């Protein structure tokens, strides 16, 4: 289920990573490799991860994309996608984000978890995930597809590390006992204006399901979710474009807020 030669995987990873590192968009790689499979794309993504680890970057978490059934159906895929988070993606609450290093960023309000027990697929579901959750963390992702197109293409997006670029953690880190992740409300404010509202249920119906799906996806490549893994479970709100000069704050009910300023 792979159509790329290894040379192509390596060349694509370099090409796609450079778009991120050098802050410029590129054509969707499925335009030059229309037969690219998800296995191909994950090979490319994991190769980008390897490139980053090889230069000393710590991989500090994972994120989940396409965590909406409606969006999956629209894309004609049956599962979400994942990407990894590198250490330098991290932005502190209230932190300043330099858009000169970004292409056309948007933010998404998410709830992250840190696990305290290993999780694996296949066949992982909500019930298997609950005991393994240590705490939850309000997290705003900054996504920034390195592709210049308008169509979301899941395979290219996977190769592009699911458009990962920054994540902003903040608010209170709460145990699962304190939080109903389905009804967890978020309010995204941009420049003083409420621009998106959402509830955790927007992530598959239950954000923790995203963790189970991640375990299942990782299991396809013979990986799992080790205890202590930080996982951004998916966009609760529609993604909101940001630009220099923007200030955003996302309030999480009962868990404080996550803010960032863009320059
Ligand atoms: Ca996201
Ligand atoms: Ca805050």
């Amino acid at each position: 289920n792979r159509t790329l030669t290894r040379e192509q995987v390596l060349a694509l990873a370099e090409h796609i990573e450079n778009a991120e590192l050098n802050v410029h968009d590129i054509g969707k790689v499925t335009n030059d490799f229309p037969e690219m499979t998800f296995a191909d794309a994950y090979d490319v993504q994991w190769e980008i991860r390897r490139r980053k680890e090889a230069r000393g970057n710590k991989i500090v978490g994972l994120k989940m994309g396409l965590t909406s059934w409606a969006k999956m159906a629209q894309m004609g895929v049956e599962t979400p996608i994942y990407g990894f988070l590198a250490d330098y993606f991290s932005v502190p609450d209230g932190g300043v984000v330099d858009c000169s290093k970004l292409i056309h960023p948007k933010i998404e309000a998410e709830i992250s978890v840190v696990t305290k027990a290993p999780l694996h697929g296949p066949g992982c579901h909500l019930g298997d995930v609950i005991a393994a959750i240590d705490y939850v963390i309000p997290t705003v992702e900054v996504i920034d597809s390195r592709y210049e197109n308008f169509k979301f293409d899941p395979i290219s997006v996977v190769a592009d590390n699911a458009s990962s670029t920054r994540f902003i953690t903040g608010g209170r880190m709460a145990s699962l006992e304190e939080v109903d992740l389905r009804t967890l409300g978020v309010v995204m404010e941009k420049n003083g204006e409420v621009v998106e509202l959402g509830a955790g249920a927007a992530v598959l119906g239950h954000p923790l399901s995203s963790v189970a799906m991640l375990a299942n996806l990782l299991a396809e490549r013979g990986e799992h979710i080790p205890a202590g893994t930080f996982i951004m479970t998916g966009g609760i709100t529609a993604a909101v474009p940001v630009a220099p000069g923007d200030n955003i704050t996302v309030r999480y009910q009962g868990l404080g807020s996550v803010s960032a300023r863009f320059i």
